[PDB]
């Protein structure tokens, strides 16, 4: 049953993401610096959600039929995914950090062309870490039943890139974004008017408040996998079919924040909102 539950959503991720990735090509008015990195967003979480098919696949069958570079390409994938998707909402916090707190400065500083450079230069730094994964991983001949798993120098890298992973891919992006919106509230809760204009200040705060949304939506969702994993590799906790079950459950909710985001963007951005129906239409 669990495999109709991954077949619902990853329908869905794939469904939502090409619509709205479409969407903010066809038309001049969606040009704006959010979007940019909405796109962003949207194409980490879809090629999250590519591999979903494959993966699943593998339960019935225990075997990689695919070949050694599809394995590679698929954790390569995978191991993106994570920073990429961190990488972006802290890039979204500080660009809405910087428009709520220094609008004169933000008039020269938040043009969509050069705001467009900061996307390749958040593929180039998570790339760092995407390589050297790829780099290891290729299917090794298991006891029976090819395995596409990794390989290192294992008592020394096996928990370093954990460390590292864990350190330079969750705390710390996750200390700026708190930041930011600790400004972010004081500047909004004392200031009646940010930009002179009552047709402004309110699509000023919603948009914020959009962004706090999917920011806090994929905190919830991605917290619970980065604990167990580093308490497995920590405590070793002895196995239970109660803890496999919970292992697979949490990487279950971690997979499935790829789907929501387009369902969200929904019911708080009217821009996406009324241009959904209006292909629906």
């Amino acid at each position: 049953t669990i495999m109709a539950l991954y077949s619902i959503v990853c329908v869905v991720g794939l469904f939502g993401n090409f619509l709205v990735m479409y969407v903010i090509v066809r038309y001049t008015k969606m040009k704006t610096a959010t979007n940019i990195y909405i796109f962003n967003l949207a194409l980490a979480d879809a090629l999250a959600t590519s591999t979903l098919p494959f993966q699943s696949v593998n339960y019935l069958m225990g075997t990689w039929p695919f070949g050694t570079i599809l394995c590679k390409i698929v954790i390569s994938i995978d191991y993106y995914n994570m920073f990429t998707s961190i990488f972006t909402l802290c890039t979204m916090s500080v660009d809405r950090y910087i428009a709520v707190c220094h609008p004169v400065k933000a008039l020269d500083f938040r043009t969509p062309r050069n705001a467009k450079i900061i996307n390749v230069c958040n593929w180039i730094l998570s790339s760092a870490i995407g390589l050297p994964v790829m780099f290891m991983a290729t299917t090794k001949y298991r006891q029976g039943s090819i395995d596409c798993t990794l390989t290192f120098s294992t008592w020394y890298w096996e928990n370093l890139l954990k460390i590292c992973v864990f350190i330079f891919a969750f705390i710390m992006p996750v200390l700026i974004i708190t930041v930011c919106y600790g400004l972010m509230i004081l500047r909004l809760k004392s200031v009646r008017l940010l930009s002179g204009s009552r047709e402004k200040d309110r699509n000023l705060r919603r948009i914020t408040r959009m962004v706090l949304v999917v920011v806090a939506v994929f905190i919830v969702c991605w917290t619970p996998i980065h604990i167990y994993v580093i308490i497995k590799a920590l405590v070793t906790i002895p196995e239970t079919t109660f803890q496999t079950v919970s292992w697979h459950f949490c990487i279950a909710l971690g997979y499935t924040n790829s789907c929501l985001n387009p369902v969200l963007y929904a019911f708080l951005d009217e821009n996406f909102k009324r241009c959904f129906r209006e292909f629906c239409i």
